[PDB]
């Protein structure tokens, strides 16, 4: 039993960024292996992966993640 | 039993970015293997992967992820 | 039983980006292998993968993902 | 079992950044192995991974993560 | 079992950064191994990993993380 | 004066190479620039640029090179 | 006066290489610039640039190189 | 007076290499600059630049190099 | 003057290398600069730059190098 | 003046190397600068720059190098 559930019910300044780069190299979420079995990646939020990365008011309601890896069980 | 469920019921400034690059190299979500078995990737949110990446008010309601890999079980 | 379900009922400034690049290389969601068995990728949200990427008000209601790989069971 | 649940019900200045780089190299969340079994990554929050990385008002309600790895159980 | 629950019910100056860098190398969360079994990473908050990294009002409500790794039971 | 001269006068085993590659990338003589004025390249001998390169008894008599660049005068 | 001269007169074993590679990247002679004026390259001998490179009895007579760059005068 | 001269007159076992690699990256003679004026490269001998490089009896007679750079006069 | 000269006249066991590598990175002769004026490289001998490099009986007669950089006068 | 000269006239066992390496990084001759004027490199001998480097009977006759940097006058 792997169960997730989400409910979201409702009875409903200045941000300046200035950048100047030369030869940038960026890696975000990485996963490197040799001789593995499972590679599982779940995203319920935000991944902002620029050279200039700006996130405003991003992750704001009712997230749910359920995972179950492995489980030989015999 | 792998179950997900989502419900969303509702009785219903300035952001400046200025950039200047030369030879940018960007990677985002990556998954590298040799001799693996499963590669599972679930996205319920946002992946913003520019050289300039801006996200405003993005992930805002009722997400659900359920995953189950492996399970030899016999 | 691999079940998803989603419901959404409703009883109903300035963003500036200025960019200047020379020879940028961008990747996004990636999955590389040699000698694998399963490669599963599910998107329920958003993947914005420009050189300049802007995402405003994107993922805003009632998503659900249910996944089940592997499961030898014999 | 592996259960997650999230509920969200509601009865509803200046930020300056100026950067100037030359040959920056950035890694965010990384995971390297040789001869592992499981590589699991769950994101319910935010990952901001720039050369200039700005997050404002980002992670603000009702998140839940549940994970279960291994479990030989026989 | 592995349960995680979250609820969030409700009856609802100037910050200057100036940088000037040359040859910067940044790493964030990292996990390097060889001959392991599990590599689990759960993110419920924020990970800001710039050369200049700014976070404001970022992690502000109702998170929950549950995990279970191992459990040989034999 | 840019003068060259070359004279040649004459009054008259086992080699084994076994290779096995996968994904090779080779560069030989290169020259990369941005905003040059002169890019001069002279070859009087041998340039052998294989994935597997074998040279045997190649450059064996009377070579000459004379080069004169620049001279803003 | 850039002068080169060469003269050559003549009044007249097992070698084993075994290689096995994967993911090979080779650079030989390289010259990289940004905002230069002169890039001069002369070869009178041998440039052998394999992944597996073998040279046997290669450079064996009468070589001359004469170069003269610059001279803003 | 940049002069080079060369003369050459004549009155006329086992070698084993065994290699096994994975992920090889080789650079030979390299030159890297930013905002230079002259980049001069003369080869009179041998440049052997493999992942496995073998040179046997290679550079064996009468070489000459002459070079003159700069000279703002 | 920048003068070179070379003359060469003649009135006329077992070697074993066994290698095994993983993730090899080799540089040889290198030159790196920023905001230079002259970069000169002369090779009159041998440059052997492998991951497995073997040179046998290589540099064996009558070499000469001359060089003159600068000279603002 | 910058002169060189070379003459070479003539009136005419077992070696075993075994290597085992993993994650190996080798450098050789290097010259790294920022805001220099001249960078000169002459080779009249041998530069053997492997992960496994072997040089047998290599440098054996009549070399000469001359160099003159500077002379502001």
């Amino acid at each position: 039993g792997v169960v997730a559930a989400a409910e979201k019910t409702k009875q409903g300044g200045v941000l300046y960024v200035g950048s100047k780069t030369k030869e940038g190299v960026v890696h975000g979420v990485a996963t490197v292996a040799e001789k593995t079995k499972e590679q599982v990646t779940n995203v319920g939020g935000a991944v902002v992966t620029g050279v200039t990365a700006v996130a405003q008011k991003t992750v704001e309601g009712a997230g749910s993640i359920a995972a179950a890896t492995g489980f030989v069980k015999k």
